[PDB]
């Protein structure tokens, strides 16, 4: 019984100099994905909405332009709600379907539902339109780079993350939970005996409500604490070559501390079945958080441009690219 499955624990990263580092800051852009990927994206769309449909296709369609070969998939399912039955679509762009191993980035698309007040809409900018958006980034920086892709990368935008009415056990992460059983019973690599999809992740990124300023990310597993010491290294190495903008060490987003408590997010799904989870989200959650503030207007743009070049450089650097 072969023990691929434990590769994961022994894994290094190659870890790019300096010079590499400059290419990589140099080679994403802020405005570009604010404008072409980010603005499409503020728009209601919650779960069975024509935004959900107008999110999902300018999604898929940013990933097809790109000369990688992703193999889109989307995995659509009903699901009981506070409203009855409703329909839900992830959303799972893979390289290399058959590689045993893979890296996963994710976030949600779906945006919580709320009725309109005073004429404002909810579009969630940082929850979670800006995660969409850098993953979306991300995909088009290192495009050139992915295009030579048995460790390969995955990004997952989950439906159905928000709850209906307030959060409860039963009215939230819709599109995780299925997802996560599906892939927990689905054999990998094809043909395999006994391991599946889960066994062949070798660590969740799960990115939300990032996009306020000053945001501060702790480490919240052991299991998972030598990758959030990467992402640490990643942002002194980058700021001390003076490749991030209104940035100091001080006020640094990867802080030495961990977190107790739980919080309830797509990653549960996966954590709860064994997978490695490296949750990017702030704690505390942006000021703006589940409010019609939370706009456009409200993001802080070199923030968001600091944390692509750190996640970019992350995953380089894990998939030895
Ligand atoms: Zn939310």
């Amino acid at each position: 019984a072969s023990a691929w499955p434990e590769e994961k624990n022994y894994h290094q990263p190659a870890i790019l100099n300096s010079s590499a580092l400059r290419q990589i800051a140099e080679g994403t852009s802020i405005s570009e994905m604010w404008q072409n990927d980010l603005q499409p994206l503020l728009i209601e769309r919650y779960p069975g909405s024509p935004g959900s449909y107008a999110a999902r296709q300018h999604i898929m369609q940013r990933i097809q332009r790109l000369q990688a070969d992703w193999v889109l998939e989307i995995d659509t399912f009903l699901s009981q709600t506070p409203y009855g039955y409703r329909s839900f679509s992830n959303i799972i762009s893979t390289l290399n379907p058959t590689a045993k191993r893979h890296l996963v980035l994710a976030c949600h698309y779906d945006s919580k539902y709320f009725s309109h007040w005073n004429n404002r809409v909810f579009v969630g900018a940082t929850d979670s339109a800006v995660p969409c958006a850098m993953m979306l980034e991300l995909a088009r920086a290192l495009d050139k780079k992915l295009l030579s892709l048995d460790l390969s990368l995955q990004l997952i935008f989950f439906d159905g993350e928000e709850a209906f009415l307030h959060w409860s056990p039963q009215d939230s992460l819709y599109g995780s939970r299925h997802l996560a059983a599906k892939m927990a019973s689905t054999p990998h690599p094809p043909g395999a005996r006994g391991t599946s999809q889960l066994h062949g992740m070798d660590l969740l990124v799960l990115l939300d409500l990032i996009g306020a300023p000053n945001p501060t990310f702790p480490n919240f597993f052991p299991n998972s604490a030598r990758w959030f010491e990467r992402l640490q290294a990643i942002e002194h190495e980058l700021h001390e070559l003076g490749l991030l903008k209104d940035h100091s060490l001080e006020g640094r987003y990867f802080q030495n501390y961990s977190y107790g408590g739980v919080i309830q997010d797509d990653h549960i799904p996966f954590l709860r079945r064994g997978v490695p989870v490296l949750h990017l989200i702030p704690s505390p959650f942006p000021e703006v958080w589940h409010t019609m503030d939370d706009n456009e207007e409200n993001l802080d743009e070199s923030t968001i441009d600091n944390l692509n070049k750190i996640l970019q450089v992350f995953v380089l650097e894990y998939l030895h690219l």
